[PDB]
């Protein structure tokens, strides 16, 4: 199925997913896409960082739901 | 100087800061207004996540930026 | 009439609210408030976790009672 | 080392706890001492829901702190 991820400057892109897709899962996927490793990610549903363990079922993610995206570097 | 601090579920703060305040000083400043602990919070400006001890004025953020706010909960 | 809502982190929410209202029209009226998603939130009266569907009569809720809010955050 | 555990009404017990004890370990203390179940029992520390799974350690719950006791159950 689809969610989109929303980067907090303004990039939209698509994902194709399963419910039983971990957060850890989503950020590789993301990396596939865009060429950010996962350590480097945090994604936000419904105003919280979610746990690389956690499933998007946990979260009840479902078809076309939206996330967020912030970068998590040190330095910058 | 104002500084703006909102969530991604449409809560806007204001806050009155100093530009040589520190991340770590600007949550303990959101504990104070809103009650929400530090180490739950994740503070977010040019689409990344700030780093606690680095300065408004190292990120430069000015007078009247935007900056956003997110939970994390996890050993927090 | 007037109710206070207060977090376990020492803010006070102050809301308008009838009798009749139900759990959910008073999350509803925090989610205007405060941003925070209504399936996040947990309302409690007398140190209970209070029920959707119920009034605030059904609790013996009146002119300027005080319940308290809780976040559960699906997944964590 | 002794820990408090306090009702949103006001009663209040102590428990002889580890930093190694899970949660579930502190509402089976909580069980035998005062016969409130586990599954009714949503213990707080800092305004979030505190983890079944995780230990007080993990979340940096010190000697003489404080945790908040909500009861949960339907009908009342």
């Amino acid at each position: 199925m689809q969610i989109f991820v929303k980067t907090l400057t303004g990039k939209t892109i698509t994902l194709e997913v399963e419910p039983s897709d971990t957060i850890e899962n989503v950020k590789a996927k993301i990396q596939d896409k865009e060429g950010i490793p996962p350590d480097q990610q945090r994604l936000i549903f419904a105003g919280k960082q979610l746990e690389d363990g956690r499933t998007l079922s946990d979260y009840n993610i479902q078809k076309e739901s939206t996330l967020h995206l912030v970068l998590r570097l040190r330095g910058g």
